[PDB]
């Protein structure tokens, strides 16, 4: 039994492209990823996801839809990362570089998997297919998966 900390992950997914952010600092720096961060006290998970999207990309959206949940375990870290994954296709501003993230659009036949977290190669395809998923990944460091589980679900 480990304890877990709540995080969000937000993918702006349109019919032919996806918005990713190049992490400029901190955890996972140098990788393209969705936008997000720790959920704060007093906010719902969805509202934390909306806040992090605004802070890191400049985009303000009224609503997100939950598409997945992924638990990350790191060797040597007793605390699990409980990551709630959200999507939307509906935006109405331009992405803006923040201190944390540089946003960039990618065509959906140019998803930059080699420069994303290794786990994304497994669950991102389900997201593209509009399937919901539960995942778990145990990492040695930032590059090596020692164990993982991925399942399509009907309810996240
Ligand atoms: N293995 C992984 N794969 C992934 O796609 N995103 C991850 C991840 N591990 C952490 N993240 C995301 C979850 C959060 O959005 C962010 C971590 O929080 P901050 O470093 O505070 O932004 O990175
Ligand atoms: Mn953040
Ligand atoms: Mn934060
Ligand atoms: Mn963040």
């Amino acid at each position: 039994m480990k304890a877990s900390r709540l995080y969000t992950l937000v993918l702006v997914l349109q019919p032919q492209r996806v918005l990713l952010g190049m992490k400029k600092r901190g955890f996972g720096a140098g990788r393209w990823n969705g936008f997000g961060g720790k959920v704060q006290e007093g906010e719902t998970i969805e509202d934390g996801a909306r806040r992090e999207l605004q802070e890191e990309s400049g985009l303000t959206v009224d609503a997100l839809h939950k598409v997945g949940q992924i638990v990350f375990e790191f060797v040597g870290e007793p605390e699990l990362m409980d990551v709630h994954v959200f999507c939307t296709d509906s935006i109405q501003g331009t992405p803006v570089e923040s201190d944390e993230m540089r946003p960039c659009w990618f065509q959906l036949d140019q998803i930059p998997f080699k420069d994303m977290w290794p786990d994304d190669s497994y669950w991102f395809p389900l997201l593209l297919q509009k399937k919901k998923f539960h995942g778990y990944f145990k990492f040695q460091g930032q590059d090596t998966i020692l164990d993982y589980t991925l399942r399509e679900v009907d309810t996240v």
